[PDB]
């Protein structure tokens, strides 16, 4: 009954690490009761592909439907770039809508990232910030977290990626730590994780050391 | 007749990096001529499906012919230790074999990656050695790597793991680098790969001003 | 049924060091229970000696026996270069089997001995790792180990000799102590045996002596 598809690109986090599969999202909005049931149709660069199971006609407080179809997309392919289309295949609907959905086309960059140190004024205060500042990068699919110890850190919270002048992107990762580990020689390290890295990762330490 | 049979395990680090597509191999040795192609339907438990990449025979510089075959390994599937479509068992073979193969099992470690400088003894020569010192992982799949800023350096050796006194493993990476590089400033860092590692991946730094 | 013979070659620390005895074994496994015919010719650069010592054979699960014959011989001549062929003649194997053991021939190098302090990351551990880099020998028959004030410490590992880039061989051993013996002003010193070396045995210090 004239449908709208939300698209959504798989993680960079998911993209990029094994442990973590990713999955690409194409998301129904306002479907009719008549076909509650919506036949989805993955078509990787227009090929047929199998699997790819959806969400069984999930229904929002209002009469409306927000059925949600998944696909176990390989991380090569996303590297690579195919373009998936998620054409809608159902059995009576008008005229089908086709959204193409790949990487992003370009040449990948290499971020360069730099951690800073809390500024002298911050000392004041309970927390401090702890700052990863990711630039260089082209493509925006990258994935910032913190760790320290070998172990994720969870208190941070990182901008959106922000072009700069030369075409590419930067953002900032804001990791707030209490000045107690600050103060002693605990090692933070953010690590980003982008396409056009080394090995999909690299990784930037902060111990206050840096600026001594 | 029943050949002689090897198993291959993938490589670390293609297990724990997305460029890299694992892959088991079963490298057979001394096959007959007269039956050339060889059954590949193994499930894990059994005989399912029919997914195996099949390969094309190598022949050796005298009669002995040998059948390779390969298949690309989920990231995740490995981890839990299956078994895979690599099966020997040739059409003139009237008994077929099943080598198993898996991931060893038993409570990973996290290891604990060192970086040690290069001994003042080392000053006087031409090449300084970098070692990295990762010790206390108990799956011996590993991959250690170097790198210098963010391209690979590639002038390395790396000791097999080695088992400890408290049944984790051990070993060293040494990334030989000339002594104009080390004094000038330049940052190295060794990057391992293990299973038990956050984000499957950490990243210890090496420059002439760690520990003065 | 057939019998399968393996050599083993004399321990690199007995045939450098003189406390020891250098043990040039023969060992024939899977030869079959109801031949207790056996021949102890060990033809030393051709010529037998009588100094072999036969002993009672190993009785495995199966019907067969495991005859191991040891001959004791003198560090000069393993470091010279000699070959031990063990002739084998029985009844269940009409080919006698030679089995040429000799030491590995090539220019020898002599190893350059690196002792690398603990990263000051591992200073945080009840337990510290002490290393020693072995680098530089191309004969891979070598023995390392640690010692303190004269006394052995036991509680070490050493990687196999991994090739060198060069053609040479290189090592690590690791000495794990606890922090309260570095951090105390212990000096341990790792004892590097090689043929190469000057009185074919060299040793580096290692104590918590920071540089400048």
């Amino acid at each position: 009954g004239g449908p709208s598809v939300f698209l959504f690109p798989p993680k960079p986090k998911d993209t990029l690490m094994i442990s973590r599969t990713p999955e690409v999202t194409c998301v129904v909005v306002d479907v009719s009761h008549e076909d509650p049931e919506v036949k989805f149709n993955w078509y990787v660069d227009g090929v047929e592909v199998h699997n790819a199971k959806t969400k069984p006609r999930e229904e929002q407080y209002n009469s409306t439907y927000r059925v949600v179809s998944v696909l176990t997309v390989l991380h090569q392919d996303w590297l690579n770039g195919k373009e998936y289309k998620c054409k809608v295949s159902n059995k009576a609907l008008p005229a089908p809508i086709e959204k193409t959905i790949s990487k992003a086309k370009g040449q990948p960059r290499e971020p360069q990232v730099y951690t800073l140190p809390p500024s002298r004024d911050e000392l004041t205060k309970n927390q401090v910030s702890l700052t990863c500042l990711v630039k260089g990068f082209y493509p925006s699919d990258i994935a910032v977290e913190w760790e320290s110890n070998g172990q994720p850190e969870n208190n941070y919270k990182t901008t959106p990626p922000v072009l700069d002048s030369d075409g590419s992107f930067f953002l900032y990762s804001k990791l707030t730590v209490d000045k107690s580990r600050w103060q002693q020689g605990n090692v933070f390290s953010c690590s980003v994780m982008h396409e056009a890295l080394h090995n999909h990762y690299t990784q930037k330490s902060l111990d206050k050391s840096t600026g001594k």
